[PDB]
């Protein structure tokens, strides 16, 4: 796995790409790595915000499949043609597999302008593939035709340009510290987990632990946030407010639109909570914690012009749609996306930052009960 290791790249905020070959000959593509959707896309046109796109009939391996595929978005969408054409990842396993390709003709606010990459290996599962779940997935795929093993790891560090690995095939211990703990795939569409209890400096919040998983509870690394519903958003709102009472801070910082901003290097850590959000185990009755430092949902801000203070923005938001684990989250831990096992681990990253007196943990066993009746039916 040490061809796979630092095999990611990025923007802050624009995701992590890895890249890819389509094609005879190769075509060389980077792409988006999205474990919140299930197709394979490609700008396949010269829309002016792509650096390249794939030209499938320069590939005398290209397929068309002669159909259509249209993904809506609340106000955006791509739009495309389904083939199959062959499909390798330079720094991941040595092999090449016949892959769907939607190739990507038309869309609206879906390619990002100044980011560097121009398509979206999505990693999750059948059931939410358009333009319905007989369109393979590009891992099922991978593990179909190879003996590649079903699951792949994500250690999401970076920072501005990121990094970060995703092994694929198997999990390398360098990349995290402490255990490994595993909670179970909910079921197989996204990466759907139940949490069953959440602190805040080690104090519970008290909600019905269904709250936390009102309508579901994902983990997508094509999200920047932690995404909490709305009433789990505002009970933590509240807590992270009262730890940190010491200062005042305007509304629109809690909702992403205003920074806070501190003379360099004296940003007061201290006085911003832990998360802890506690999974379902693998064993009846038993679940494990995850700890969020502050230094991961408080977003460094990039460049404010004339200004040498340290400046920072909120990245827990609200969703109507359930808990989102997104890259805020993921870059706290190494990720294990145990497809075989339906189950995703989680340990301590490698590459976490660091606080000067507090370590993120991911701890367990802990005994809770009825843990079924968090999820959202
Ligand atoms: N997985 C996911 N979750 C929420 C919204 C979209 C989404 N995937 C599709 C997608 C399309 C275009 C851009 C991005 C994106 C933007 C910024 C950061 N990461 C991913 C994601």
């Amino acid at each position: 796995f040490v061809e796979m290791v630092d095999n990611l790249r990025g923007k802050s905020g624009q995701g992590y790409y890895v890249e890819m070959t389509v094609g005879s000959p190769p075509q060389t593509l980077n792409i988006l790595v999205d474990t919140g959707s299930s197709n394979f896309a490609v700008g396949a046109a010269p829309h002016p915000f792509l650096h390249r796109y794939y030209q499938r009939q320069l590939s005398s391996t290209y397929r068309d499949l002669r159909k259509g595929v249209y993904v809506p978005y609340t106000q955006g969408k791509w739009e495309g043609e389904l083939g199959t054409d062959l499909v390798s990842i330079p720094h991941g396993p040595n092999v090449t597999v016949r892959a769907n390709i939607a190739a990507i003709t038309e869309s609206d606010k879906f390619f990002i302008n100044g980011s560097n990459w121009e398509g979206i290996l999505g990693l999750a599962y059948a059931e939410i593939a358009r333009p319905d779940d007989s369109l393979e997935p590009f891992f099922d795929s991978l593990v179909k035709q190879t003996h590649v093993p079903n699951l792949f790891s994500l250690q999401l560090c970076g920072a501005a340009s990121v990094g970060g690995s995703m092994i694929i095939g198997g999990i390398d211990h360098s990349l995290y510290t402490g255990s490994l703990w595993y909670t179970p795939i909910r079921r197989e569409w996204y990466y759907e987990v139940i949490i069953v209890r959440v602190e805040i400096n080690g104090q519970d919040l008290k909600m019905d632990c269904k709250e936390y998983n009102y309508d579901k509870s994902i983990v997508d690394s094509g999200t920047t946030n932690l995404r909490l519903p709305k009433k789990v958003f505002e009970a933590a709102v509240k807590s992270i407010k009262a730890a940190s009472s010491t200062e005042k801070f305007p509304d629109g910082f809690w909702l992403g639109e205003q920074l806070v901003c501190w003379q360099a290097g004296t940003t007061p850590w201290n006085i911003f909570p832990v998360i802890s959000l506690y999974l379902m185990g693998e064993v009846t009755n038993q679940s494990f914690r995850i700890t969020i430092l502050p230094q991961q949902y408080l977003r460094p801000v990039e460049d404010v012009a004339t200004s040498q203070d340290d400046c920072y923005k909120f990245a827990i938001s609200q969703s109507s749609t359930g808990t989102v684990m997104g890259a805020v989250i993921m870059e706290g831990f190494y990720v294990v996306f145990d497809r075989a096992r339906k189950r995703i681990g989680f340990a301590v990253s490698a590459c976490h930052v660091h606080d000067e007196f507090r370590t993120a943990a991911v701890e367990g066993p802990f005994v809770t009960l009825d843990m079924e009746d968090c999820g959202y039916n």
